[PDB]
């Protein structure tokens, strides 16, 4: 009956020092009768202690759903350790094992770069503001936009795209008023990975 | 036990006459003592039966994966009509079943913006011509480039992207050498959707000094 389900840590966490890297391991579908699960964790075969098993969540559809939360050093995960977590329920005839960890492979540093809208947009009431961020390895990527140190949440970004070499690519969309381009105001493509310079890099754009 | 996957036709061959939109259904996690797959296919709740069962695949995982295959017809598709694939097997308790259909919504217009290459870029051997295509719905939509009648054929295009509003956006990616850019070429970012005059637009990208 018990299924599980092991997330690694968001990667503007991993990314950033300040942050706090979790990995959960979800359970769910726990009988009212078989209610007490058991979670061991290893990192390399190695066992670890000190995770946090947060409450039972009683479902909708009358189960369980147990949370078992580890948080993980910046170094370790991004080092590239294998997380493992082994569930243990009376109604599994064998305990439940679970393994997680960094898209394994050579690292590759994003180029960014920031494209303004086209002079045909120009004409509309709303206009796009792209930034191109191509040439990463792995996938793991936060892409985000702001003016000024307030952050603009008017964006969407599209999933990461496999190229002719072994990177990734992809473009977000931050889609502002034509008025607030037009006044000259500055926008920045604020980009997090792995192989960054310090995990982060920033390119603004703005009207000539 | 065996799970089921319906797939819509490739967006490029419900808008092309010449192309064969299929519908497929693929089936996963098929046991070898519980090999026999039987599919049964409805169009608006009227069983039809001129389907193609592909040969079983062994995976890695030491299971197969079943596959059957229905060719719909281009206005069935873009009228909106409903493919139910009904799968049966040992295994299943009871039948499955999945059903598909175009998006139901009002069709919205792309619009299609061609943007060049940042001058950070240029410094490289090779640079990106962009393609912005935004707006639109549903998300069945072909992007292709080309230069001249010729066609360019080193591009990549993003997953079609919802956005706030109901509509979606992507992005199209053609690499070309730095030499046939600075040289002045026309590349054409052409585009084809179902709520688009005539089904196809295209917009040209030039070095423009
Ligand atoms: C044994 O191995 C096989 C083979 O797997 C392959 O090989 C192994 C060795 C590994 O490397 C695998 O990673 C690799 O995939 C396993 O078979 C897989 O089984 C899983 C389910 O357990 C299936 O997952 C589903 O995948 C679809 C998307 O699949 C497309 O994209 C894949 C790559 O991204 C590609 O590999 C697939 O072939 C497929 O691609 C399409 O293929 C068709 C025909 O081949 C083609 O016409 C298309 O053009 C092509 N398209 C693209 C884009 O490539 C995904 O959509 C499913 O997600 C739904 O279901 C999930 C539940 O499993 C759920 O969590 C999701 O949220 C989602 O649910 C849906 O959500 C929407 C939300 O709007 C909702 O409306 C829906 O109602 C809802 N549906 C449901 C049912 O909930 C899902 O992730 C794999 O496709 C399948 N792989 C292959 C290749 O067949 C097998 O499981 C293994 N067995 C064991 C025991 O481990
Ligand atoms: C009773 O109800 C429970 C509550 O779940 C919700 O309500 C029910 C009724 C259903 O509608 C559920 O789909 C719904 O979620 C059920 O629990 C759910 O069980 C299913 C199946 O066992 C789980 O499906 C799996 O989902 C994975 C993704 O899970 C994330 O996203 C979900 C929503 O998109 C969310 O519900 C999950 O909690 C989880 O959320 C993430 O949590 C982490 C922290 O743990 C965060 O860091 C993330 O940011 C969160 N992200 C999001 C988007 O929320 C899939 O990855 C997984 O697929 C994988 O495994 C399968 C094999 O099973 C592969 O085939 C596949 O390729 C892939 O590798 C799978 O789809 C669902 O997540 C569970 N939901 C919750 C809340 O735990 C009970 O099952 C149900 N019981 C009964 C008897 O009906």
């Amino acid at each position: 009956g018990p299924s599980v389900f092991l997330f690694p840590p968001k990667p503007k966490d991993t990314l950033m020092i300040s942050r706090t890297p979790e990995v959960t391991c979800v359970v769910v579908d726990v009988s009212h009768e078989d209610p007490e699960v058991k979670f061991n964790w290893y990192v390399d075969g190695v066992e670890v202690h000190n995770a946090k098993t947060k409450p039972r969540e009683e479902q909708y559809n009358s189960t369980y759903r147990v949370v078992s939360v580890l948080t993980v050093l910046h170094q370790d995960w991004l080092n590239g350790k294998e997380y493992k977590c082994k569930v243990s329920n009376k109604a599994l005839p064998a305990p439940i094992e679970k393994t997680i960890s960094k898209a394994k492979g050579q690292p590759r540093e994003p180029q960014v770069y920031t494209l303004p809208p086209s002079r045909e947009e120009m004409t509309k009431n709303q206009v796009s503001l792209t930034c191109l961020v191509k040439g990463f390895y792995p996938s793991d990527i936060a892409v985000e936009w702001s003016s000024n140190g307030q952050p603009e949440n008017n964006y969407k970004t599209t999933p990461p795209v496999l190229d002719s070499d072994g990177s990734f690519f992809l473009y977000s969309k931050l889609t502002v008023d034509k008025s607030r381009w037009q006044q000259g105001n500055v926008f920045s493509c604020s980009v997090m990975h792995e192989a960054l310079h310090n995990h982060y890099t920033q390119k603004s754009l703005s009207l000539s």
